[PDB]
């Protein structure tokens, strides 16, 4: 059964007029901007841009990916689908 999400977890998450894009939940480093209540640290991959979403806009990334995970004409998508298969977990900074 599902627990909570946790930093490190694999998604796409989805944002208003994107599709949904490769992305983990972030830690928030010591000294770091925090997220709202109820709302997670979401790092894009490709873009390397954060936003911070709750899980209504998460879809873990096992279960989604033959749905999802397919090349896209937008900026730093396919980038994206390369680094969440290949090295999910590197620093990207």
């Amino acid at each position: 059964m599902p627990h909570a999400f946790k930093p490190g977890d694999l998604v796409f998450a989805k944002m208003k007029g994107y599709p949904h894009w490769p992305a983990r939940i972030d830690d928030i480093a010591d000294g770091a901007v925090k997220p709202p209540p109820n709302k997670y640290p979401i790092f894009f991959f490709g873009t390397h841009e954060t936003a911070f979403l709750g899980p209504k806009d998460l879809f873990p990334y096992d279960k989604s990916k033959d749905k999802y995970g397919k090349p896209n004409k937008r900026k730093g998508f396919n980038e994206g689908l390369w680094e969440i298969q290949n090295n999910p977990h590197a620093s990207y900074s």
